[PDB]
């Protein structure tokens, strides 16, 4: 399919986004968490993606615990009206999963079971 298509080029866009990410924290360590953090959330939520990748994928930085900061995940979905569901989430050490639906990838889950969640690549 063509989805599956998308969603395997939203990865590789991701793993871009994830290299730009990695420089921002070596290129300035002496930021606080509190200034990474936001730092981070404005790169990734202002990154432009390839033209076609852009009209239907949305992609943003999530952090677990947002005192350890310099561990975020990047979470790609569906933008709205599209009508897809594939997607895509990814750690800041590079592991990276496919997940059959958004909530799946939201949810940074790990495997596949009940008809639902993500596994790696």
């Amino acid at each position: 399919e063509f989805e599956k298509g998308y969603q395997s080029q939203l990865y590789t866009e991701m793993v871009g986004i994830n290299n730009i990410s990695k420089q921002f924290i070596l290129k300035n360590p002496l930021d606080d968490n509190q200034t990474i953090k936001s730092k981070l959330e404005r790169f990734v939520s202002g990154y432009k993606m390839n033209p076609k990748i852009a009209e239907k994928y949305n992609v943003s930085v999530h952090f677990v615990n947002k005192e350890k900061p310099r561990a975020y995940s990047l979470v790609g979905v569906p933008k709205t009206g599209t009508g897809y569901t594939l997607s895509v989430w990814m750690n800041s050490v590079g592991d990276g999963y496919k997940c059959r639906d958004a909530a799946s990838a939201r949810a940074h889950l790990e495997t596949l079971s009940s008809d639902v969640g993500c596994e790696a690549f």
